[PDB]
């Protein structure tokens, strides 16, 4: 767990976690720091829950996909490289890391897939996916298949849905569109549906995972299999002669397969970033350390160029960075998680007689874009009284007195207060509903700054019709002049703003959270010192008083300093039963 | 709640209420302040109820007795009369009316019981007591009853229990001893014993009150009673020829009944205390005021030396100022409730014959300077909001290991810290109870002070055997190197020292506070800010770590400042389930 003078570190178990270790180690013989590495299952959705209760891994290892989506929460710090460590490295790779022009995690290597076959069974590969049936046949005749590969992740399916056109949150203008994916095109339909095929003409089995498919190349059962330099390592180990090539095309197109970009971050938690950014930058991007890590499994085209420039060398390196090329870097967006969990869901009901290719891949289609869900552990991270930096919060939903039905969805921290960016979605899509007479209810946790307030004063300005009321769970930068006049000028301009309680935290975790079925409405009870806290507050800040409580932070949670300070203005206008609700003070001698 | 501008008034329906009404009435037609006298049943209990909410009577009538108490629980406000209108009253009155050298009420009149007999049923009254069943049985000839009083009451009764020898509190120069009691004196018992023969012999009955013994002498039906001044209007109208004189001697000793000093208070929360000032000194104690209540309901003897020199040539004026004179001054100290309430039930099982008179006199000596029932209004005087300096709640519960059974009882101030009395208490009690095993459990207010922690670790190293837990409310100079090494010796000692909770709070008003009939384990839900806070500041103390909270007061409960500094030792020595329980920190920074 998060110790002082300990690291650590959480990496895949299929990449070299004992090298990983052995790095780890020599850092621990220089500085005398324990370095523990660990692979949980599933990490990647591991991580964000107890990175936020704080019980978690100093540094982490993974795609930079869902880095950003990490970041977005808050749950990752800052990485500080100087020049001349970042001129070591390659700019995509950098570019790969960067999360709203913030360097988010050190890059590691870049990983592609690729088609690995057996030269005793098949001496040429094939060049093209439609000549794979009949080869299997003829491998069947003889008592082997061909080509098996994990169909359980979307990873390796990806290639075919991408060979004819597989846009996933088409790119442009600097910007990733959220709106429009790919993965209804015709080109994706038509992969999925020869992969489809494959599965039903018995040349493929839906059941195939990694570990079967591994094991069936390895004991020279399969001639083909793709994957990446992760399993060179078992495969070397197998004796078996095989080649890393290109992957086949279809229909004549090459096939796309995303470029995976393993990076490792450092928790914003943890209270040894500085040793972590020592045993980053010093031993483990180093020839030294990455080679030993290269050595019990291979990572790939890695981002070092001092040891790229001899590791290219290797024809099987060549091999994947060419797909790569081929293919089309990853995005780091944190819709992707959903992205995945979508096409993930799609693939198997495709593999399955459950669902059509059509039915899986359109569910997908609408599922891509996804606002209408939201997790706990970032429902903990963003709605709480405890304050975290990272705001990145919003929860609306709004009404329309036509249909008298709610459109619910939320918001996070884009380059921009939420309150921008939720405007810019209202004054685009003009075909709301009969687009008049709408009740907008918000539901964030920190207060609107002054120009936010400027902002939403002259969006709602500008339309009418718009009953808008929020609800804040904390307050920022209380003591501001300028917010305290715009929240002021809200209230004065017809908008209602409440400190969440209990109820709203309920209504909240009921409408908006993706709780598990069991736990259905077992909401996080949550303390009322800070609720009623910043409710007297923001009481204070209508009544135009003073300030009443500072509050002296120095980290993500520290709270070094909190004094409450009634002079006796408040106690002569601050209406008594917010006094008396927040339980400090006393009921009768308040009222006297 | 206490309104502005108008003066309520509270006086028992027995005196001239009409009277004191009238003079109100004059009062408005001078100032145009409305003046209503209201009567409410048994307002001695009823006005400590209300005016620990707040609501209440702006000024009060009663005796003295009970005045003592209200001031301790800071009901009563402090009078300021100047030396000319001090010197029209009578300096004993005053000394009555003094509570810890401050004037608390402004003394109306003086009360004593006198013998009241019918001249025509009986021409010569009877000197002593002892010739009371004679006269009895001549009258029962008659078709009449000697002497009917009422005997629900200990007022009525008490002149035979102290006539020889009966004291409720210890007279000493300056000194009035709480622990001594002579309420199980050889001559109490003999008064007592006196009355229930009485009884028992078919001379008086058990279940005779006020109105029926009022009744009956009016009516004829008695040829004797005993009563006030108060009763003398309605006598008058009973067109009875009756007499007022002394009361009978018991054993050839003097009766002596305790004098009642019918004063008027000023409620402390009341915001008209110039309007009661100038009502009570400039038009209800002079001649005029005084005159118009005499003529409703008679008050005695008046605490006014000029209308009290034309007065007590009224000769039953000077029958009560005898019987005054050869009586006793009602003590004024707060335990004198208890006191009452204890005699009050001694007699009652004393008359139904429930309990001997030597079982009903032990108990009553035995609970007579404590009170094992707690109201719920003193009750929520003593808590953790409230910061008052002067209410100790001392609630007590001792087992002893070898008949297994619990003593539950409290105790106050009285001008030593609850520490020292229980101390003392307990030494000169140490005979009367069980041998050796005892097992000591506080429920205290404020943590013991520095004096304190050291009186209390020497009396447990005097008594060996002796097993103390302690559980406080608040904490008494939590910023103080003195009481904070004191509470950290008495932990060394062998002392458990804890903040009360939610379950030490129900747990004490279910054995301790006087729960109401209707409303069964309904504890008073409180707010636990305070709590937690406490608490996090004794851990801090017994730590041996730095203060942590800082409360920086004003007035009676008047907060003004309120800081908490939870530096880097804290947070890293301090349990982290105390942290969170308070609510104000993050589960992150607790775990680390
Ligand atoms: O949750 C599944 C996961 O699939 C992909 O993860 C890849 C990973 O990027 C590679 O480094 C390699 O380890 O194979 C994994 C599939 O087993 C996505 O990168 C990721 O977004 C997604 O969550
Ligand atoms: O959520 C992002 C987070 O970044 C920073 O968090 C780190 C930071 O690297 C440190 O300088 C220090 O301030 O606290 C954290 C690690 O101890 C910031 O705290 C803040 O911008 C933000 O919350
Ligand atoms: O403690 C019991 C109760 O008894 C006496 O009360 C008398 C009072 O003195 C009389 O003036 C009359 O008006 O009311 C009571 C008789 O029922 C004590 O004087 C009183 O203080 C005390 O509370
Ligand atoms: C989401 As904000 C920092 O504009 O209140
Ligand atoms: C601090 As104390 C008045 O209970 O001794
Ligand atoms: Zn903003
Ligand atoms: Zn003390």
């Amino acid at each position: 767990k998060i110790e002082e003078g300990k690291l650590v570190i959480w990496i895949n178990g299929d990449k070299g976690y004992n090298g990983l270790a052995e790095v780890g180690k020599k850092f621990e013989k220089d500085t005398g720091i324990k370095v523990t590495v660990e692979h949980p299952d599933k990490l990647e959705e591991k991580f964000p829950q107890v990175a936020a209760t704080g019980d978690g891994p100093d540094i982490i290892f993974w795609a930079h996909d869902r880095f950003g989506g990490y970041a977005q929460s808050g749950l990752l710090a800052e990485i500080t490289p100087d020049k001349a460590f970042q001129d070591k490295l390659y700019p995509f790779t950098w570019d790969a890391v960067r999360y709203n022009g913030k360097l988010i995690a050190y890059p590691i290597a870049v990983e592609a897939l690729s088609l690995i076959y057996n030269k005793d069974l098949l001496p040429n590969p094939p060049k093209t996916w439609e000549e794979i049936p009949a080869l299997d046949k003829e491998l069947k005749a003889k008592g082997k298949s061909a080509l098996m590969f994990n169909l359980q992740e979307p990873y390796f399916t990806w290639p075919l849905i991408a060979a004819d056109g597989g846009y996933a949150f088409k790119y442009e203008n600097g910007k990733y569109d959220i709106k429009d994916v790919g993965v209804d095109n015709a080109g994706a339909k038509a992969g999925l549906t020869f992969l489809v095929d494959l599965i039903k003409n018995k040349h493929m089995n839906a059941d195939t995972d990694y570990s079967i498919a591994e094991a069936a190349f390895n004991k020279g059962e399969t001639a083909m299999t793709i994957n990446g330099p992760w399993a060179w390592s078992n495969i070397d180990t197998s004796k078996v002669n095989y080649g890393v090539t290109v992957l086949p095309t279809f229909k004549g197109q090459p096939s796309k397969p995303f470029v995976g970009v393993l990076s490792a971050g450092i928790n914003a938690a943890s209270p040894n970033k500085e040793l972590a950014k020592e045993f980053l930058e010093n031993y483990l991007l180093t020839d030294e350390g990455l080679e030993a890590v290269n050595k019990d499994k291979p990572l790939g085209a890695v981002a070092l160029k001092s040891y790229e420039e001899e590791l290219v060398k290797d024809p099987r390196i060549a091999a994947t960075m060419e797909n790569a090329q081929k293919g089309e870097i990853m995005p780091n967006i944190p819709q992707m998680s959903a992205f995945w969990y979508a096409v993930r869901t799609a693939v198997i009901n495709a593999a399955s007689g459950r669902q059509t290719v059509d039915e899986a891949l359109k569910d997908a289609q609408t599922n891509s874009s996804s606002r209408r869900r939201i997790e706990p552990w970032e429902f903990d991270v963003f709605y709480d009284p405890r304050e975290l930096r990272k705001e990145a919060c919003l929860l609306y939903e709004i009404k329309w007195g036509a249909s008298s039905k709610i459109w619910r969805s939320s918001g996070k921290n884009t380059t921009n207060h939420v309150a921008v960016n939720f405007i810019k979605k209202f004054t685009s899509e003009r075909d709301f509903h009969p687009s008049t007479s709408c009740s907008i209810t918000w539901f964030l946790s920190w207060s609107p700054c002054w120009e936010c307030s400027q902002a939403i004063r002259e969006f709602l300005s500008r339309h009418p019709g718009v009953t808008l009321v929020i609800y804040v769970a904390r307050l920022f930068a209380h003591m501001d002049q300028q917010n305290r006049q715009g929240l002021r000028d809200l209230v004065n301009s017809g908008v209602t703003i409440q400190i969440m309680r209990d109820s709203e935290y309920y209504h909240c975790w009921r409408n908006f959270v993706n709780y598990p079925p069991g736990d259905e409405a077992h909401w996080p009870q949550y303390p009322p010192a800070w609720m009623m806290l910043y409710a007297l507050e923001l009481h204070c800040i209508i009544l135009s008083l003073p300030p009443c409580l500072k509050i002296s932070r120095r980290a993500q949670n520290h709270l070094t300093a909190f004094r409450l300070h009634l002079q006796n203005c408040h106690y002569q206008t601050i209406p008594p039963h917010i006094l008396l609700a927040t339980g400090l003070i006393h009921p009768s001698v308040a009222w006297r």
